[PDB]
DNA sequence: CGTCCAGTCTAC
DNA sequence: TAGACCTGGACGG
């Protein structure tokens, strides 16, 4: 999942739960090496917002619950299969690592994190991850800004597909957005990072690391197949035949047309 | 049956 | 940099 998908979940979040009352304590799978989240309400309704390749649970007690319960802050990142479902509280899928449980009048729910590889993590907290630049979909000045401000950043000098990835300065950027920004732009993936920048302060990329991801939300859906099917449609390089492909040097896979750049392996 | 493929996090 | 962290689906023999 990338800033997309984390948008589209705390959406779900948001519309499923807008007429929802939960209650209880907030259950964690006996497998997850993530913390225990301490907190009980008898009537508590939860909110989400998206930040780049994070969302931000609010569970949010009604007047008079008890236990006394200020509203309590969860960050998650999904890693690579992290999700949100709503589901009957007898049929939990298999990796519902977290799960908040629907209180009576009604038939009961549960929403699970649900993470079948388990590379998800939440923090106690509420905070966004000290580092992480701004939202390339809901903060796009501040993001423009944040990078045009330090292409000093040794960051910088790596290949601008790497760079893409690097969420200090791309935060909500992941494999697939990278490969389908660089392809609407011919710029090559293996291009110095520093160069197509400073060549910047008709969209440009910076433009597109907003407009790209903001086209997949306005998609909807993936959970949030018939849905996916729209999503494989969207794609004009991740993964598809005529394209070229190479490993980065930190393993992973780009995608792209021409010229693989100057600092190619 | 097996191999290979799909975002951090941290020990060298 | 390299390996670790996980599960499951697509494929090859």
């Amino acid at each position: 999942p990338e800033g997309p998908e984390l948008h589209l979940a705390s959406q779900f979040v948001n519309e499923a739960c807008r007429a929802l009352v939960f209650g209880g304590c907030v259950e964690k799978s006996s497998v997850s090496r993530n913390p225990e989240v301490p907190f009980e309400s008898s009537a508590y309704r939860i909110s989400a917002s998206a930040r780049g390749k994070e969302l931000r649970l609010i569970l949010s007690p009604l007047p008079g619950a008890q236990p006394q319960q200020e509203p309590l802050a969860l960050v998650f990142r999904f890693g690579m299969s992290g999700s949100f479902q709503l589901v009957p509280r007898e049929e939990l899928p298999r990796h519902a690592h977290l799960r908040f449980y629907t209180a009576p009048p009604g038939p009961r729910l549960a929403l699970c994190f649900v993470d079948i590889r388990r590379f998800g993590r939440w923090d106690l907290g509420g905070k966004w991850q000290p580092g992480r630049g701004p939202c390339v979909l809901q903060e796009y000045q501040q993001f423009r800004e944040n990078v045009l401000r330090n292409l000093a950043d040794k960051a910088f000098d790596r290949p601008i597909c790497e760079a893409l990835l690097d969420q200090r300065f791309f935060n909500g950027i992941g494999n697939y957005l990278r490969a389908e920004i660089l392809y609407r732009l011919k710029i090559p993936p293996f291009e110095k990072a520093r160069s197509v920048l400073e060549a910047l302060q008709n969209p440009d990329l910076l433009e597109l690391c907003h407009s790209v991801p903001k086209e997949v939300v306005q998609l909807g859906g993936k959970g949030y197949e018939e849905d996916f099917a729209a999503f494989r449609a969207w794609l004009r390089c991740y993964g598809m035949p005529g394209m070229s492909s190479l490993q980065d040097r930190h393993g992973r896979t780009i995608w792209f047309q021409g010229d693989p750049g100057p600092l190619a392996p």
